[PDB]
């Protein structure tokens, strides 16, 4: 990221120190948890409304030391008041804007904001899981501020979970106890103390809507997926991804070593020697070195990230993947609870900034066979069977003699995001009670107000609703600023923080009280449609064909020959 950004960013930090130091006030509260008291305070959005604000609560004994790369453990309790008034630090990762590491290894904290701290009736309880592809990420309120929901009659929760290979390293020996998915197992135990505990803040524990985006939309479909937090949330919003993503899954049980020897180690490749020395290394190095881990090899075939969710190698007390994820998608409690899913309208755009240091990227699409399913080509992809797989998407994303850019980003939002999207509906029909899922498509273009993630996509005076720009209009950041209450930025924050909270009180989206959703019709999917409807967020908002249909089937047709691995 440039010297120019850098230094913007910087003095919007210093920006927003002051600010955060203005907005708060002295009025501070104190909530009973199950662990013990602690102290809020109430704090001021730039809209003129206040809300109390609960941050660094503990949910996990902090995983330092012998925890490290282990299942997270419930934490002490305490007798007295303890300080919430202000954030924790993130977990350990690299900073996309300054690229030096930051965060601390005692990260497994959440956060509670509520405009009323004794309401009248129970509330609903939303809970918000961040993306940052398992490696970045937090839930620091200059990046995911509750001002616009704390409008709402909600109680919000932003957790964190232990990012890359802290979070995920993965080892086979079931002597060592690292069978992989900490970070998993982390948001397990933000949820049970969820259930545990939110009433003391006026939500509603039979009432609670987990989402995320991007690894969060993963994450929360993982959460749906595992036994071990069965019955404990009742709804679901998959923003952007689910658990059979490409990217949301990998196995990397031979990848430690890889990250030991480029750490300084020195010996052989049996597990219990590479764990002794990942577990005196320190953190700030490990995560340094995250990025050189994957082989040329690997990244040729889009291996994204070398840690994250893993199929575990043995079963343990904590275990979540006991099996690859479509396979899980057969037995999951969360099938059987209402469901909204849905992408934007150009989700491949954010891969704008990556094309322009590789652009070679785009002469792939001359036989897309590094795009084919990975368990459907062969090794080198070279197999005639692979190349007609590859002339399938070529047909279906290039639009003329030689493959563009734009054809390129227009298959990443299929590789990454619709696809996968497609496959989870149909397969999670076949096993099913036949509650709602709903679909939405996020088509709003605006300038005026943007998130930190287009300083990273590169996303300036680019056109088009790329992945992540709908954050924007759920979450405060530090760098937006107060929108007048009747220009469409502004409108369009009411509208999805007002779905998002109809669906998370009834499980149903729909509401006439919401602007503009008057001639709206909008109902769920059946197994017995052959195209997908959604809801369509642009200026108006409106019910249509998902317009990424046909290609969507010519992906489908590469499994002709091998539905059993559809």
């Amino acid at each position: 990221v440039s010297l120019m950004e850098k230094l913007k960013w910087k003095i919007k930090c210093i920006e927003n120190k002051f600010l955060n130091y203005r907005l708060t006030t002295n009025e501070t509260v104190v909530a009973e948890t199950e662990y013990g008291k602690v102290k809020g305070v109430k704090r001021l959005t730039v809209y003129d409304d206040s809300y109390y604000s609960f941050e660094g609560i503990p949910y996990a004994q902090p995983p330092v030391g012998e925890l490290r790369f282990k299942a997270p453990q419930r934490p002490t309790p305490w007798d007295g008041v303890r300080d919430c008034c202000n954030h924790k630090d993130k977990s350990v990762q690299v900073d996309f804007i300054t690229g030096k590491v930051c965060g601390s290894e005692d990260c497994l904290y959440l956060s509670v904001y509520t405009n009323n701290l004794n309401p009248e009736t129970k509330r609903p309880v939303l809970v918000y899981i961040h993306g940052g592809g398992f490696i970045i990420g937090e839930n620091h309120r200059d990046m995911y501020g509750p001002d616009y929901f704390i409008k709402k009659d909600v109680v919000l929760i932003n957790i964190q979970y232990r990012l890359g290979a802290l979070g995920f390293l993965s080892l086979n020996s079931e002597d060592l106890n690292v069978p992989g998915n900490a970070g998993l197992k982390d948001q397990v135990m933000a949820l049970r103390w969820i259930k545990n505990n939110c009433a003391n803040f006026g939500g509603n524990p039979d009432n609670i809507t987990v989402f995320g985006e991007s690894a969060g939309a993963a994450s929360t479909h993982y959460m749906m997926l595992t036994e071990q937090t069965r019955g404990l949330f009742h709804r679901g919003i998959l923003m952007s991804g689910n658990a059979i993503c490409p990217w949301a899954n990998t196995q990397c049980q031979h990848r430690a070593f890889t990250l030991a020897k480029l750490a300084g180690y020195k010996g052989e490749d049996n597990d219990k020697d590479v764990l002794e020395f990942l577990m005196k290394a320190k953190p700030q190095d490990l995560i340094k070195l995250e990025e050189k881990v994957l082989t040329l090899e690997e990244r040729t075939n889009k291996v994204m990230f070398p840690f994250g969710p893993t199929v575990e190698p043995y079963q343990t007390a904590d275990c979540v993947l006991p099996k690859h994820p479509r396979e899980m998608v057969k037995t999951a409690w969360g099938n059987s609870i209402p469901t909204m899913m849905g992408n934007t309208s150009y989700e491949g755009l954010f891969f704008t900034s990556i094309l322009k240091q590789m652009p070679l990227l785009v002469k792939e699409l001359e036989t897309c066979v590094n795009f084919v399913p990975s368990e459907l080509a062969d090794a080198e992809r070279t197999a005639p069977e692979t190349l007609e797989m590859g002339a399938k998407i070529k047909k279906a994303h290039v639009t003329g003699e030689t493959p563009t850019a734009d054809n390129f980003m227009d298959l990443c939002s299929h590789f990454y995001f619709w696809f996968p999207m497609h496959r989870l509906l149909q397969l999670r029909f076949n096993h099913t009670s036949g509650t709602p899922v709903y679909l939405y498509r996020f088509d709003f273009d605006s300038e005026d107000l943007i998130n930190p993630y287009r300083i990273m996509r590169s996303g300036r005076g680019v056109k088009g609703v790329s992945h992540t720009d709908e954050l924007t209009y759920f979450f405060w950041n530090q760098l937006a600023k107060r929108m007048p209450k009747e220009s469409r930025e502004y409108k369009t924050i009411e509208r999805m923080t007002g779905i998002w909270t109809q669906f998370a009180t009834t499980g149903n989206p729909y509401s006439n009280e919401i602007e503009g959703m008057e001639n709206v019709s909008w109902d769920p999917i059946e197994k017995s449609d052959e195209v997908y409807k959604c809801l369509n967020i642009s200026d108006e908002l409106k019910m249509i064909d998902v317009p990424e249909m046909g290609k969507i089937k010519q992906w489908e047709s590469m499994f002709e020959k091998h539905r059993d691995l559809f």
